[PDB]
């Protein structure tokens, strides 16, 4: 599917609901709804939209992950400590054949502590961005319109 | 309890729902509705019955097993990616003081990547089946049978 | 906060509804209703009380730390197998800057199988109580009673 | 080849010789003439025929399969101790293009010592039972049949 | 024994002559002789009496712990260092067939340097606290109490 | 440092040489000078420039980046091999304290062998793109260009 | 289960056919014809007598420990290399409830390269010698005569 | 010895029985009785014979390598699975003081599975030749040839 | 020096002084009075004699070394728990150039937990008995007569 | 490229300019002189030639690969230390397409420390050689001219 | 403190009264005495003076250490084998503020077994030397010197 | 080769052209020129010369070692990051037989990052200093004058 026939799914994981309010000096002061528009604009310039959502629960991304297996163009996600804890997203994001997928982490998490280092969803994502700040979700909807087009 | 008093719990973890529909080549093409006449017809020979339910939340499962631990007389458990993550899972199964557990992977994990070799449900279970397709939902039940007994 | 203006959060993971009933020989034969009275009499000793809740999912536990970060003095936990698994609920604890927290094991883990060995929870946790039955939990708010003060 | 036109090869690792009279409370109390019974009788339902062998030595079970490569439909087998040493057993496998294998445990190695975990053979079988105490070899033989057919 | 019959030994490990005076933004800024003060105070309140002493050597706190064995009703130990690299202590500890042991750690073991996650001492003691401050030895001396009874 | 006063240096690790040429289903099939064109124009939309280079010479790439250190407003590297064994490199980068760092690499390291899961560069880089093709270094120009603003 | 009435298996492994002509810097000048004649001595003088054999063959091994297990009174056996890989011999020597059995290294596997120290022997073994030369063999006579007796 | 006084010994093991037979994309078309017809034709151009064996036991092959060491001029062997495996084998070219040992994989094992990548055999022997396909057979006679001259 | 002219050194590590006394189903209900009267007449059989000692210091344990290096024939030790810990016993005892030494433990350690399963002493010991009782002194007696003769 | 057409070039790496001259007793007392000598005798028998070079640069050694890539008929490498650290040379070989490339290490390198046990050029070249001294390049040369031809 | 207001402390660990006397090809030839004279002599060169001891004794260590926290310009200390093992020592050294310390092993620890690699007090000492002989106490001096101003 | 007749060769690794102006708070605020007039001083008091050198360049310091073999007194060198990556520098240093070598660190590097705690180059260095600062080089010159002396 392409960018103008269906919106780019942007998924978020736990703890994300706090960005801009807990930990500014890791993760920056800006909101989640501050990075929503910033992917709804980047996603307008190539034709297309974006579906931006948020859960503290992995079984919920697990099923929102399904529905854009059906309905959407590919996947900006940012899985939040579920990175290192989830083998069950990686399996959502397998049965996904040819959907486009980009993992984004908002600070380096090579930086970290030894346990953040591995990620389950980078050895399927297409794509991996990390410390890009909250301009890595921006990163992820260049590259899904460069592969969804 | 017996086969004759109460049903066998047949439990299934996240992504099983695609059964059939995703990565047929590694799972087939037989679907969890399929799985479940497999289970209902090997059930019945025994003269028994199944409660067959899927769920991609972990604590769903949790509250599932409670459930069995009460009014099951075993249970056959395909946990999914959850058979290699979730001590909680586990932990629900050994609340269970000496009812009957089967294990069920589809395909063979110890053919797969090393982060799949390693089960949590497996140290609890009684017996543990792996790459008999959906075949071994069928030595399952036949194995909850002989030990109901 | 001071325990005079906000109860004390006193957070329970998954099976833990089951205390008592379940592995009496490992977690003893006390309820997690006569835990939750020891907590409120200890509590009461020093003028403040408790908000006591269970479950056995790692998102709402998520969520209900979110809730305590901007409404309870304090936090006494028992994150139960999420100890050994969740990055999430570390990572919730990581956002109440400031805020005292308390983890208690009813059974000694470092005398059980080695998975059970590391919490994730212990690298947030103002101090970590095990082994001391559930008269851990009255350690906990008498800890918390004295971080406030 | 087909049931109906060759012998289902089952192949019994050391020590195997003396079952249900060495180790009864890990084992089981019956014996390899009851195992072989229990075969002949599984694979006569599918109107098939057992070959059923055991050594100590791990060049005779080598030698055995190579003979069942040429004359057998499958292979059911239990390597006994030689799961977890025998690369050799492993690869004679492995010269079997297309065989159906099935390898049998008796005992849940997963809940036995760490040394007993890993398993050489599992790597080339195309399904792994454990822990169904000699049922699992009932189970095996109808594995092959479904793959043979 | 019980506590109106014998004292509850309190054991100090090596460098803990200092406390108070020497990295006190970790450890503290209340002294050896507070803290026995304090253990004086919670054991009178069950009627009990304490015999607290503290060493740099290894084979002399074997020695007390030999001691206690015949004369005293229980142990809150803080092991210092000693707690990570004494076989010795644990082995005299396993010789006390039954006698309740607390084991106390000033500082929160978890959140310092991996050598310091590890305790010997941990899996023979009944409990263990840790990062509770000198308050950790006021739950010692109540546990004791407890089980002594 | 402003994209306005020095131009961004682009540095490029061994065998980027043979980009397009060699194992283009890994690299794709745009050449390096390609890259460099893709690098000019997207400097261009913030008003800067670009410093593009290559080697295969460890000790060059480091004299490069102290050149950088005193000439340019940002680096963009693709260390290629030379992320996954230079210390010297990584050392280089930390002599230039605070100049914006973005690391680089076209295929998706996560997903290959495992001696290419760790890079060196990456624990001082800024943010590092994995797995984005050629197009990672367009992001990579955008990073720094919002890092000197 | 007497000296008086069986005689004590001794078991070599492989390579101590050349006892005595090769490696004499590690294992010495005495042959195993030599030994043999030690080990009738120390036999007679607690009134028993020996049955010494020795095998390169890890099946032929297992085959007399199944032997021993009903006709002799206790083993003592030097693996030789198969101590280190033979999980088949543990397992023949398991199937010997209650026997007395005594494992002898000539050499002192401790001090040889790391392959070298671990047996899979030892930990059936009730009693373990190394390093004291042939003089090993004796003491394993002694021990089987204290245990039979 | 000399090559003009005592064959060179060619020893194979488990499974190249089949070698042209199984897994030709892997060890190739040509077969054991081609390689020995290779062997015979480069020890003749040095004057020398060969003795070519093949064995799926691991014993026999210790039985060859003790006979070798009394009547051969030196030893080429591909050990096959046994090169992972036996210490016994590697013990028993070390009771072969100064005799000439090559060893030969036909494979490029280090390319391959990590079990693979050890050889307990490449402790002992001389030279190891890999990957060069049935011609490094030759390798090692040509070895031989030089290190008995 | 020779049994006729100086005592064979008889050292005991940390707690022995309870043996007989304490975990009696591990070590036996023999007394160190009763393994020093077996030691006294093994020695007096080779004409020679003892000198018997205990301490709970690592210290004063290698003191006794320096003494023995010095004046005695042979050093039998039984190092208990600092066996695991102890690099200065080790140390200790490789100042001691060319004295026989054999080091003892009581118990089968390679049966019990795996921080048991390494000593320290063993790379220097000459001989290391292991699970054969008290009698396992009687054992070290004589192999230092055989060794100092 | 034929043998007739192109050169075979031979690559060494650092440290084999000394060869002949420093640790003889390692690697012989031959010269790279000498080498060179071998390999144009053994090119000459298939009407072939070679270029010899060496080099103690990792980005030269890199250059040259690039150079045979698109001038020789195949590779013969040894690349000395570099075998052990250079991901480098390992991805220079990879841009090679089906160029023949064989390994050389005139040491057998398992013998060693266990830092030289691995090679990153092993993934990649088509055969192995190690401890044939010198004449390992004759059977490189020889090798090449077969998969050449 | 000054090196004019009071003396540099130097310590040393176990088995160094015997330096000079044992294990001379390791450690050389100079004395315990030797090395004092060596240390008075720098220490005399800046006007200072030192107060040198020696110890078995891992509880006295950490006494004299905490006597020159208060009283000693610094310490130069060779823990010997309580280098690889106390966590004790390094803790009295934590508890000295901003004291100089400098560690000093005779040999060259790096070239030795593995388990003589790593040194707790490292991790504290301000500088280390090793292998530089008795002359490294020298260095140790002279270090102290210059912190000391 | 003494003093009087040869120069010392002081080598300094990647990076160190940057002395004194980076990371200060790690390396100090003395230059690399100021580093070299110290060697020049203590060098001149032995009646000796330097050769100081710096290059960021592995094989031009290989050749620097090569030239040191034939021309220099001894090697004082700062490897610098090569220290933990360059098995090339170490295999240099080896084929200088019986020539002193010192190895320096200017900062203590085991109190830094894990991946610095080890060095290829201290298996070769007779002594290493570390964290001494640049006082460090002038110890390594004074190590060479005794041992050239
Ligand atoms: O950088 C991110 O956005 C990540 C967000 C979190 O919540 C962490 O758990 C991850 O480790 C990193
Ligand atoms: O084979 C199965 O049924 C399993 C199914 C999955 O979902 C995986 O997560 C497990 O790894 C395996
Ligand atoms: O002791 C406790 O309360 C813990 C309770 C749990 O449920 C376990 O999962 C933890 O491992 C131990
Ligand atoms: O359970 C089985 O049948 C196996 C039987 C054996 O003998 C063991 O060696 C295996 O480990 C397990
Ligand atoms: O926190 C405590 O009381 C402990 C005190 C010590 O002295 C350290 O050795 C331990 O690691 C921690
Ligand atoms: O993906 C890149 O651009 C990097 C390209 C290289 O050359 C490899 O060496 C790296 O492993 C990856
Ligand atoms: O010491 C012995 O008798 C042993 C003899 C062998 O043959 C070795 O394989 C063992 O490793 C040791
Ligand atoms: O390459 C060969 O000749 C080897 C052949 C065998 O049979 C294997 O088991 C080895 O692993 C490789
Ligand atoms: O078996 C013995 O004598 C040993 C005695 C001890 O005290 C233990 O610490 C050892 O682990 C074993
Ligand atoms: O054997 C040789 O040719 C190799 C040559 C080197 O220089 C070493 O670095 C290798 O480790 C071995
Ligand atoms: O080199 C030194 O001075 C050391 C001396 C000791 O006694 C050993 O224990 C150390 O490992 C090293
Ligand atoms: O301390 C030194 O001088 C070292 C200097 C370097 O450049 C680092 O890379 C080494 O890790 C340390």
């Amino acid at each position: 599917r392409s960018l103008a026939n269906a919106p780019i799914m942007i998924l978020n994981g736990p703890n994300l609901n706090l960005l801009g309010q807990a930990q500014p000096e890791i993760y920056g002061s800006d909101t989640l709804a501050d990075v929503e528009a910033l992917c709804v604009k980047a996603a307008a310039a190539h034709g297309g939209t974006v579906d931006f959502r948020q859960s503290n629960h992995e079984g919920e991304l697990v099923d929102w992950i399904h529905e854009a297996r059906l309905n959407h163009c590919g996947i900006v996600i940012n899985p939040a400590a579920y990175s290192h804890t989830s083998v069950a997203i990686l399996d959502a994001l397998n049965t996904c054949d040819g959907l486009p997928v980009v993992e984004v982490h908002i600070s380096n998490i090579h930086q970290r502590e030894p346990f953040r280092h591995h990620s389950y969803v980078s050895q399927r994502a297409d794509g991996v961005v990390a410390g890009c700040g909250v301009q890595g979700y921006v990163f992820g909807v260049e590259r899904i319109a460069a592969l969804a087009g």
